């Protein structure tokens, strides 16, 4: 079939699907595409160089908060930007670790420039402003590989459980993860807030 | 070699840190310990089993603070607890991955039924507690695949950076993310005192 880019993204994003990022192979892309491993070559050099434009175009098609609405407070757009990042690594099998160890492409550097820029412009410091974006970053990807890595692992296999773990788990499995990752957005936001109005005030 | 459960987890640890987590074969641990494949079969069914294991004797034998100092605040449990978790995931090549996915082994009923508890006995409800405990989770865990995945796809391979982001991308780098996770921890825990201290008011 088709081998333009975006052609190949979508059946690599249809195969991811299917197998999930550890049986996703170039073999298997080019069976689903109908061509020879050679042809695809021309067009797909390896998993890593298919795997780095994934990360890059998931956001690309399926991350509609990546910037803020004019007048948006910070808080609200590292709100809106976490549950947006969220819903799109969600939306692939295995999402967040097609998205883990990338760093921004080229095609994503005008997007994190005006991110970063604004909280500097909401009275961030750059190295605070960082540090907030990368706590959001970083809870909102271990919260999801947190979900995925479940569903993964649930292909492998007690009344021993104690009274707290059970109904923890309980808890835990009655969702996507959605409340416990709401709940945990909230207090990092307002952590962020409590220290960026403190300026040089023991706090 | 010797192939009792503590031999194969010493030779297993060792080769993760050798090849990492994808690296990491059943056949290239019967190598190590000198020995033919079914022999090792007998000791070790796969590489799921082996991971499972691992996740649970890396916590066992390098996370020394899963539990709580007679009269240590829920605030500051929860900094020593992650700093801990911390040390024990990046204390082996792609650690972080070998935890992501693994719920409490019934060898950790008895640590993780006593943090849950220790939460509940500092105000929190189960669940209030447990969305702690999770974000604290989450958030150490997504920090250190973001190191660790950083490392690993290094081994894969711009003068067009935008001026932020470059400075971003330098102060990213200037250590193994323990200054951007340290910041970000105390950010989560005083958002978890807002919330418990505003009990039903609105905050
Ligand atoms: C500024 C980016 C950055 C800076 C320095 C080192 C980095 O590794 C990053 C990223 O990896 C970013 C992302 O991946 C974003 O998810 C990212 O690329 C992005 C986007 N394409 O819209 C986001 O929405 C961001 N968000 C907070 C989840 C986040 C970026 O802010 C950062
Ligand atoms: C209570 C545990 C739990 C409850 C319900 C579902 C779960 O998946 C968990 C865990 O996975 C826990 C861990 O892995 C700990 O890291 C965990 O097992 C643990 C330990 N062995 O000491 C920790 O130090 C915990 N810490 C916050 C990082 C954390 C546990 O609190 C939770
Ligand atoms: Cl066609
Ligand atoms: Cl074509
Ligand atoms: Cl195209
Ligand atoms: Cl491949
Ligand atoms: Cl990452
Ligand atoms: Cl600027
Ligand atoms: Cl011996
Ligand atoms: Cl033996
Ligand atoms: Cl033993
Ligand atoms: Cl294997
Ligand atoms: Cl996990
Ligand atoms: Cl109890
Ligand atoms: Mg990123
Ligand atoms: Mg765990």
């Amino acid at each position: 079939s088709r081998l333009n880019r975006e052609s190949v993204i979508d059946a690599a994003l249809e195969l991811l699907n299917e197998t999930g990022i550890d049986g996703l192979t170039t073999r298997k892309l080019a069976q689903k595409l109908g061509i020879e491993q050679p042809t695809l070559y021309w067009h797909v050099k390896n998993k890593r160089a298919l795997l780095d434009a994934l990360a890059v175009e998931i956001l690309a098609r399926h991350h509609d908060y990546s910037l803020p609405a004019a007048g948006e407070s910070w808080q609200s757009f590292l709100r809106n930007n976490a549950m947006s990042f969220r819903r799109a690594l969600l939306r692939y099998r295995d999402g967040a670790k097609v998205h883990l160890g990338t760093r921004p492409d080229e095609k994503q550097y005008d997007t994190v420039e005006t991110q970063l820029r604004f909280m500097t412009e909401n009275g961030f410091s750059l190295r605070d402003g960082l540090y907030a974006i990368s706590a959001v970053s970083h809870f909102t990807l271990g919260a999801v590989l947190a979900q995925q890595e479940h569903t993964a692992a649930l292909t492998d296999r007690d009344e021993n459980l104690p009274p707290l773990l059970r109904e923890a788990l309980q808890i835990m499995d009655s969702d996507d993860g959605e409340q416990a990752f709401l709940h945990g957005l909230e207090s990092l936001i307002r952590g962020f807030e409590v220290q960026l109005t403190a300026l040089l005030q023991i706090v």
